[PDB]
């Protein structure tokens, strides 16, 4: 079992490093994704490029050669995360962060230099750039990753740049009219105090009552606008009030963001430097995220790869439009093969159900729960109580009267290694039921050097009328989790042994001294996704 740990429908470069997805869009039919990339080795590099890749569906790419890659001063040292912003006259403009001559964080310009090419391969640029330097309080260490622009009703155009001042991190905005001359807007966009660095921050609307997506450039009352960015190793988000001619952004929650077990982030687990973009095609907005190695870097070395790219995820507001759900994008159905089904079958405590004739390490598989005596629920107010911790503290072993219930992915045949993802019921000495969501991984390797911290998040459902939902997409060395039809995301790199030679196996189970009841679980085997290499 050669390259046990590549995924079979998941982006990633036929080899070597990868991070940042960078400049999403879709332009003429096609869809282009790009990504930070060292071409000389499976770690970070001095010299990081931007790698190419086009699709007609999100879910099968053709690898092109790099597109935006040092051929400046401007970025001579590299090329670092950006954004792809269509202006007016159907031209691709992407901005992105230089490392020039003098190592200092600039603001680039680039655009298609054959818009008759349907893969937009050769890039040029703005011979003014860098269009923008650090602002006067601002390292030149701390000046990145600008985002996708919007057009202001003013017909202005506007970007966020991460940075900070001080380790107060922020999101600084800027304001021009022909794409090439900005200047910066006095206050920032968005800020939180010592967070350090924000990174790719992200601002987009969201249509209220909704499941659609926006183009960046949409004001109105139907809509609330969403405050991403990427600080202290996670990528955190807020939904807001935004104002193009007041020029402030208002967090409807009224709090300013912390990174604290208060805030709000797209998915818990391994998930960084996340970046939508609209695709008018669906009218939807897909969300591309990195998803770091867990294993050591000389492990990354050694397979001569680093760095994956969680499926794409379709994006909009919760019905209640306190949180965001995500969703993968439909084509991944398209990747499905047989189906193995359950329905209405009891999981009696202790139990450990095998699913059977599966690709259990390429799968798509959802479950649905049905909750028996939840006032034996443990009583536990969750209010100030972190998930992680708890999924930490309580793993799979540790049996509860309602959970832990839930899966066992990429697991051995007698259960050496697994990894459980599951759900929790507590209530309060008021009788109101929190769930917990975890995804264990504590277990899932018995291979040393491999970070094996677990994750989790609680899910905002009522488990006293709706069924606790589940999907994972299993792909080799990532688990993506869905709990509640999205309310919920935990993504997982977990790397265990037995997959270089025996094969791996899933089951459903309940370790905890209630019953649950399965009303349903479909799951299908996934077919490979389609990489063809154009390249030289
Ligand atoms: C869209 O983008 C570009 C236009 O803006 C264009 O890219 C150029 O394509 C040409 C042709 O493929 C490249 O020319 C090369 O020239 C070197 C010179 O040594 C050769 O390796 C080879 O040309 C050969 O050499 C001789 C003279 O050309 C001749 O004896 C041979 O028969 C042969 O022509 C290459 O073709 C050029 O470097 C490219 N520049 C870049 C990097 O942009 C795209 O083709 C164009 N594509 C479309 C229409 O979408
Ligand atoms: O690839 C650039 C892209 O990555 C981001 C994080 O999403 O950070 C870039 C940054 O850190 C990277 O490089 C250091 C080694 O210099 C490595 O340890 C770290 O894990 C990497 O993420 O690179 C610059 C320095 O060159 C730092 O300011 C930054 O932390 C993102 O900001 C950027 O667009
Ligand atoms: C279900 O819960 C039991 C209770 O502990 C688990 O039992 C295991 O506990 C340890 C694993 O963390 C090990 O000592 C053994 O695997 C086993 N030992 C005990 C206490 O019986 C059990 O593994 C759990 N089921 C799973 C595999 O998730």
């Amino acid at each position: 079992i050669e390259q046990p740990y590549r995924t079979g429908y998941h982006f990633q470069p036929p080899s070597n490093w990868m991070n940042d997805p960078n400049g999403p869009m879709l332009y003429q039919g096609v869809y282009h994704f790009f990504y930070q990339y060292n071409p000389y080795a499976a770690t970070f590099g001095d010299v990081i490029i931007w790698g190419h890749a086009v699709s007609y569906d999100l879910v099968n790419w053709i690898h092109l050669d790099p597109a935006i890659y040092p051929t400046q001063e401007a970025d001579s040292k590299s090329c670092w995360s950006g954004s792809a912003t269509i202006l007016p006259g159907n031209i691709p403009a992407m901005l992105y962060t230089g490392s020039d001559s003098k190592s200092r964080q600039v603001q680039d310009l680039a655009w298609p230099k054959n818009l008759s090419d349907p893969f937009l391969r050769e890039w040029v640029k703005h011979p003014k750039n860098p269009l923008i330097t650090p602002p006067e309080g601002v390292k030149d260490d701390c000046f990145r990753d600008p985002s996708t622009a919007w057009l202001g009703p003013d017909g202005v155009w506007r970007i966020v740049v991460g940075g900070d001042r001080d380790n107060n991190g922020m999101a600084f905005l800027y304001q021009s009219t022909d794409f090439v001359n900005w200047k910066r807007y006095d206050q920032p966009l968005s800020s939180a105090d010592a967070t350090g660095t924000w990174q790719c921050p992200d601002f987009y609307p969201v249509p209220l009552n909704s499941t659609n997506g926006l183009d960046t450039s949409v004001y109105g009352g139907s809509v609330r606008h969403v405050m991403k960015a990427g600080f202290e190793g996670h990528d955190w988000y807020t939904i807001g009030t935004y104002s193009p001619d007041r020029e402030n952004f208002l967090p409807q929650n009224g709090l300013s963001l912390t990174g604290s077990t208060l805030d709000l982030r797209y998915d818990y687990g391994q998930f960084y430097a996340s970046k939508s973009f609209f695709d008018d095609a669906k009218n939807r907005r897909v969300l591309w995220a990195w998803v770091p190695e867990t294993d050591s870097q000389a492990d990354d070395i050694e397979k001569g790869w680093a760095g994956l790219q969680s499926f794409p995820r379709a994006l909009w507001i919760d019905r209640n439009g306190k949180q965001l759900i995500q969703w993968p994008v439909e084509e991944i159905e398209e990747l499905r093969q047989n189906q193995v089904n359950l329905q209405n079958k009891n999981l009696k405590p202790g139990s450990v159900l095998e699913i059977h004739g599966i690709a259990a390490s390429q799968a798509d598989v959802t479950i649905s729960f049905k909750l028996e005596g939840l006032k034996e629920a443990e009583v536990l107010d969750t209010t100030l109580v972190d998930p992680q911790a708890l999924c930490n503290e309580r793993g799979a072993s540790s049996r509860g009267a309602l959970g832990p219930f839930g899966l066992l992915a990429m697991a051995s045949k007698d259960l050496k290694e697994q990894s459980a993802i599951f759900f929790r019921v507590f209530q309060n000495q008021l009788g109101r039921y929190s769930v917990l969501m975890c995804s264990d991984l504590s277990r899932s390797t018995v291979r040393s050097n491999i970070d094996t911290t677990s994750y989790g998040a609680f899910v905002d459902i009522d488990p006293r009328s709706e069924e606790i939902s589940l999907r994972n997409l299993i792909d080799h060395s990532i688990i993506e989790s869905f709990g509640a039809g999205g309310k919920t995301c935990i993504t997982s790199r977990i790397y265990p042994k037995f997959v270089n030679n025996e094969e791996a196996h899933l089951f459903v189970f309940n370790n905890g001294t209630q019953n649950v009841k399965i009303s349903e679980m479909s799951a299908w085997s996934m077919k490979n996704a389609k990489f063809v290499v154009d390249q030289s």
